[PDB]
This record gives structure tokens, C-alpha cells and sequence, in this order.
């Protein structure tokens, strides 16, 4: 599914994302917007290294989930990558939390550095009741 902005914001808040390891809801929104355009079914194959990015946060198969087809991969979220293509984002959120438990935090996504870091991201949650 493709989330509407404010519906997503409330969904992430309910799932405990607001302020998770120092990361504001608006940062998570900006990440989702630029990774996937709020689309849970988004996939992107990286021919370069044989990995794939899955779902609303575009989480990569090399480190984070198992798709069986990425060489040398590990599965730190301990999930099938299929779990990151559901309409319900709970598993994706649990995996995103796990990504940010590592030293880089949200910096693990380059799109965040490009489109979110050091920016005014307030617009993402304006009017959403969060
Ligand atoms: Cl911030
Ligand atoms: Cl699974
Ligand atoms: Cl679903």
C-alpha cells in the first residue's frame, strides 16, 4: 500500500518511533518519503552487489533481512525480506529500530543524509496530530 502522509505519521507514532534512539518522527517520515514514497511494496535491485532493498524504508538484504539470494548476507532483523513488503508495517518498523541500534543510527541510509540531515523536516508531520 501507498500511505498518505498523516496516516503514516500516526501509524509510526503508535509503533513507538517518535524519538526512538533520539530520532524524531519527522526524520522517519522524511526517510520513508525519500526511500519509497511511502510505498510498502517498493523494491530495488542493486546489480552492483546483488542485494535488494525492500519496502517503505528500503531495508537492504545484505545485512538486515533474508531473501536467500544475496551472497554472504546476514539477517540481523531475523526476518524474511518478504515481511518488509506487507501492508502492515510493524515488522518493517522493528527492523528499522534494529538498524538504528547500530553505531551510525539513521545515517545507515544515504537518502537520509542527502534529503533529511541538516534540513527543516517539520513539514512532514504538520497537521497530523502527532
Ligand atoms: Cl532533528
Ligand atoms: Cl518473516
Ligand atoms: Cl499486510
Amino acid at each position: 500500500k501507498v500511505f498518505e502522509r498523516c496516516e503514516l505519521a500516526r501509524t509510526l507514532k503508535r509503533l513507538g518511533m517518535d524519538g526512538y534512539r533520539g530520532i524524531s518522527l519527522a526524520n522517519w517520515m522524511c526517510l520513508a518519503k525519500w526511500e519509497s514514497g511511502y510505498n510498502t511494496r517498493a523494491t530495488n535491485y542493486n546489480a552492483g552487489d546483488r542485494s535488494t532493498d525492500y519496502g517503505i524504508f528500503q531495508i537492504n538484504s545484505r545485512y538486515w533481512c533474508n531473501d536467500g539470494k544475496t551472497p554472504g548476507a546476514v539477517n540481523a532483523c531475523h526476518l524474511s525480506c518478504s515481511a518488509l513488503l506487507q501492508d502492515n508495517i510493524a515488522d518493517a518498523v522493528a527492523c528499522a529500530k534494529r538498524v538504528v541500534r547500530d553505531p551510525q543510527g539513521i545515517r545507515a541510509w544515504v537518502a537520509w543524509r542527502n534529503r533529511c540531515q541538516n534540513r527543516d523536516v517539520r513539514q512532514y508531520v504538520q497537521g497530523c496530530g502527532v
